[PDB]
């Protein structure tokens, strides 16, 4: 088990990135959130199996198909969230 916070920043925005986030947390069980950040960027942040968190940053840096990531920076942390299902966020 581990937690990350990730940024993101390219057309991540008017592409639906944050519900292909959501739909790729959810397809690993994953919990934590995704928001927007009213600099410019994006957020992730997510709790759970190491491997699903790893796939879940290669879907992440991908962007969706309709996104272009053009940056992209990332942070483990063991300070759990200990939360129990994905959210879309914009606190």
């Amino acid at each position: 088990m581990l937690q990350y916070r990730i940024i993101v920043d390219g057309r991540v925005q008017g592409v639906g990135f944050r519900y292909f986030v959501q739909m790729e947390a959810d397809k690993r069980k994953l919990a934590g959130w995704v928001k927007n950040r009213d600099d410019g960027r994006v957020e992730i942040l997510a709790e759970g199996p190491e491997n699903a968190l790893q796939s879940f940053v290669e879907a992440v840096k991908n962007g969706s198909p309709f996104s272009k990531v053009t940056d992209i920076s990332v942070t483990e942390s063991r300070s759990l969230e200990g939360h129990h299902r994905f959210s879309i966020v914009y606190s």
